[PDB]
């Protein structure tokens, strides 16, 4: 099973390179930090943390960067090819690409404030990409707090905690303005705006977001901190200023009883958030992995080893 020393006597230094990489391109992109700690939560849902979402097309496999939830977001795979040659220098044909993005999602929550840890470690690389998996697994910021609860459910984690403090990825990061045009005009056929979304918040949006204007504009996840990884992201959710649907749905879906406590929780204590997001992690972490010598240590993250 899986073990944080994994690394400790075949490349003790790759935590400390995964880092450096990415202080670097913080420098230029301020929101590389949030990039990653998405790759790696869409690369978890769909078949396990297995790098299977690094891959890119063949003739054999679509990629998984045309799925619905990645294509035109995911970003920063040119950064993880820069950390994975880096590693590749340090220590040959030793991390695995799985292993090294789940480190680099980490150390990009630490470094942009957030808690410190060692996540376990002993993932193999995929030996194919999912595309339809991405498709059906991925959940959608429209999706209802039902639905979220099943999409989780659905890849292994069963725990309203595991959803409630994962979400909170979400207290960093853009989203575009086209996944809230229907919070903010026309909300399920409605002809009115989400009724969930604070008016104060909705004149905001709606000026950041026009009717008819460039969807692919980006809006700050987190009004409160938009780079800091702290637990703004509840005290927003309390406010009914939950960003997207998925956001708002943990403390104003009628189906919210068990999550509303949490989200409670996790806005009262940044130590109670930041215990509950290690251990949601790790355990998101611990999906489905390949180990052993099942799978392969890949070498360039874009492609199986030939
Ligand atoms: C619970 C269901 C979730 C839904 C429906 C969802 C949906 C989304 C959407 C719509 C975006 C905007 C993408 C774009 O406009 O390009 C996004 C971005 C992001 N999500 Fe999620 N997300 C969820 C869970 C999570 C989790 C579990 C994490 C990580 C622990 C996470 C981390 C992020 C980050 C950091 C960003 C910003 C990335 C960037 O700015 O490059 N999300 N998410
Ligand atoms: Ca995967
Ligand atoms: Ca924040």
């Amino acid at each position: 099973q899986l073990t944080p020393t994994f690394y400790d006597n075949s490349c003790p230094n790759v935590s400390n390179i995964v880092r450096d990489t990415i202080v670097n391109e913080l420098r230029s992109d301020p929101r590389i930090a949030a990039s990653i700690l998405r790759l790696h939560f869409h690369d978890c849902f769909v078949n396990g943390c297995d790098a299977s979402i690094l891959l890119d097309n063949t003739t054999s496999f679509r990629t998984e960067k045309d799925a619905f939830g990645n294509a035109n977001s995911a970003r920063g795979f040119p950064v993880i090819d820069r950390m994975k040659a880096a590693v590749e220098s340090a220590c040959p044909r030793t991390v695995s690409c799985a292993d090294l993005l789940t480190i680099a999602a980490q150390q990009s929550v630490t470094l942009a404030g957030g808690p410190s840890w060692r996540v376990p470690l002993g993932r193999r690389d995929s030996l194919q990409a999912f595309l339809d998996l991405a498709n059906a697994n991925l959940p959608a910021p429209f999706f209802t707090l039902p639905q979220l609860k099943d999409s989780f459910r659905n890849v292994g984690l069963n725990r309203s905690s595991d959803l409630v403090a994962l979400s909170g990825g979400h207290t960093f990061g853009k989203n575009q303005c086209r996944f809230i045009m229907d919070r903010l005009y026309n909300f399920s056929n409605t002809g009115l705006p989400d009724p969930t979304l604070n008016t104060t918040y909705l004149q905001t949006l709606r000026g950041l977001c026009p009717l008819n204007g460039n969807l692919s504009a980006l809006v700050d996840f987190d009004l409160r901190t938009p780079t800091i990884f702290d637990n703004k992201y509840y005290v927003n959710l309390e406010e009914q200023k939950g960003l997207i649907q998925s956001d708002q749905e943990l403390f104003s879906s009628p189906n919210a009883t068990d999550t509303i406590p949490l989200v409670r929780s996790f806005a009262n204590s940044t130590q109670t958030f930041f215990n509950a997001f290690v251990e949601a992690m790790d355990r998101m972490g611990n999906i489905t992995p390949l180990t052993g010598t099942q799978g392969q240590i890949r070498l360039n993250c874009r492609v199986v080893n030939s």
